């Protein structure tokens, strides 16, 4: 399978629009900031449980300053292209899909009843769920097409299901990835819903964004289960998938907290001076979340910084942009 992605050797920033919507003016200022800081891409997390921030012809939602029309997205892609920045759509499925589901209930109540697993999740074991996913992604691919590099984050974080259900999650991801490849797009997913036993069945051109082996769990029984059953970085190296380091200690920050001088200073200084690209957040042999796991087998250096948006309505675009302008993501081990 073709894998033209270079995200595994790139530096980028992710904006959580699904929790903290932004308009075109603000997103252009983020793109500019990323370019000033020598980043290669900006990832737009366009939907989550809270908000649906892309217009879909199929879903029938109305556009606005923050529900980005195809024309607005095309303008942002053209702006990014002028600054030599890749714009990476990021539309979470099958979970973190509450806003898509609420809209689908209104315009396709039939399809909603078929595909709703829970309030946040489409039923990825059913053919109707893959059909929905490819319909939405095909629409977005066209809006994001007029640039050199084509990547979309499918996500697949925090997915509900049994171990048996997860077998069907692999199939869902692969079918969507193959559809995307037909449209010239590479696909990324998070690591946390990936079983060891499924990893070799996941297409090898799918990039895995590695945030936390435990999914930021502290319950010791959950940790034990994820240590035994969920992918490590060594597992991913053995399977041959590309990796992006999204270490949840070093690379995650809540928009809500921007402007807190000490916290901002620690995050920035740790990122800029202490963190290294081969340092992952994995479970150690003592059952601890070890955010400083050195992986000597990793030869690539990709890092994404994630700005998560819950409960951050009053944080301004200027504050977000100025925080990005402080970042110098490390490139050397
Ligand atoms: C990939 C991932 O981090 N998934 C979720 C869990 N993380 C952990 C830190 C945030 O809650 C963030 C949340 O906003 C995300 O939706």
């Amino acid at each position: 399978p073709r894998n033209s992605s270079t995200l595994n050797t790139s530096q980028g920033v992710m904006l959580d629009l699904g929790r903290h919507p932004l308009d075109e003016t603000a997103i252009k200022a983020v793109i500019s900031a990323a370019a000033e800081q020598h980043m290669q891409y900006v990832e737009l997390h366009l939907s989550d449980n809270e908000h649906l921030c892309f217009q879909s012809a199929y879903l029938g939602n109305a556009a606005s300053a923050t529900v980005l029309s195809a024309t607005t997205l095309e303008q942002l892609v053209a702006y990014a292209n002028q600054l030599n920045i890749e714009l990476v759509p990021d539309v979470d499925l099958p979970s973190h899909a509450g806003a898509i589901l609420r809209q689908l209930q209104q315009t396709h109540p039939d399809i909603y009843n078929t595909v709703k697993l829970d309030d946040e999740t489409i039923d990825y074991t059913k053919p109707a769920a893959i059909s929905l996913a490819t319909t939405l992604y095909g629409e977005l691919d066209a809006s994001f097409n007029n640039q050199s590099q084509h990547d979309l984050m499918l996500g697949a974080d925090e997915v509900p299901g049994s171990a048996s259900a997860y077998i069907e999650l692999t199939t869902f991801i692969n079918q969507v990835s193959r559809f995307q490849n037909q449209h010239g797009f590479n696909t990324s997913i998070w690591n946390d819903s990936l079983l060891k036993n499924e990893l070799t069945r996941l297409d090898s051109n799918i990039t895995i964004n590695y945030w936390s082996q435990s999914g930021n769990n502290t319950d010791v029984a959950i940790i034990a289960d994820r240590y035994a059953n969920r992918v490590s970085v060594p597992d991913i190296l053995a399977s041959g998938h590309p990796i992006v380091n999204c270490n949840s200690y070093a690379t995650y920050y809540q928009i809500k907290n921007i402007g807190n001088v000490n916290d901002d200073d620690y995050f920035i200084n740790y990122l800029n001076h202490t963190f290294r690209p081969n340092i992952f957040n994995e479970i150690d042999t003592n059952g601890h979340n070890q955010d400083w796991t050195i992986e000597d087998g990793v030869t690539t250096n990709g890092i994404l910084v994630s700005l998560w948006g819950a409960d951050s309505e009053h944080v301004t675009p200027t504050a977000i942009v100025n925080f990005i302008k402080r970042m110098t993501i490390p490139r050397s081990f």
